[PDB]
């Protein structure tokens, strides 16, 4: 089995602000690349009423959490998990893509996004500047003692 692996979730306030910044609404399909405990797709479904939210995650410890959290939050009808490497998972149906990634995956991520996402798709990232792209918005989010940066991109 896969042993314990540390992770970094996005604080709840930053999750909300990300979805606000991307103007997430009911008609949206939200994909979270590396969804961890599922909080972004759960909040999108629970608080922003999205028709569909899909979390992609490779770590089974995280997936087990996320699956339970979906039930605990009463959003099993609209939120789901895809087990896999998000580089290898089809995200083309997304109208909004969220990311909080702490490794240098920029060079790899850019071509998959341009290839699979339709023009007008919004990409919103927590402290992940996408090198070579021009952000529509760069927003500082104050979170108690903590500060965060959120980037918004619009495909095309
Ligand atoms: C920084 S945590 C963020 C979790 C969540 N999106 C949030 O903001 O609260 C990054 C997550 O991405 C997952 N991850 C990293 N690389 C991945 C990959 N290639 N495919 C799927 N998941 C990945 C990790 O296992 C971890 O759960
Ligand atoms: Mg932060």
């Amino acid at each position: 089995y896969v042993p314990h692996v540390p992770y970094v979730p996005t604080p709840e306030k930053v999750v909300r602000r990300m979805l606000e910044i991307a103007k997430v609404s009911q008609d949206d399909i939200v994909y979270d690349l590396g969804c961890g405990d599922g909080r972004i797709i759960i909040t999108a479904a629970k608080d922003f009423n999205v028709k569909k939210a899909v979390g992609v995650e490779i770590n089974d410890e995280r997936i087990r959490e996320a699956l339970a959290n979906i039930e605990k939050n009463g959003v099993t009808g609209r939120a789901s998990i895809v087990k896999g490497n998000f580089f290898e998972v089809d995200i083309s149906e997304a109208t909004v893509v969220t990311m909080f990634l702490l490794t240098n995956v920029n060079e790899m991520l850019k071509p998959k996004l341009e290839k699979e996402l339709k023009p007008g798709t919004r990409v919103v990232s927590h402290e992940f500047e996408i090198r070579g792209w021009n952000p529509k918005e760069v927003i500082k989010v104050e979170d108690g003692n903590m500060n965060h940066t959120v980037y918004l991109y619009v495909i095309g």
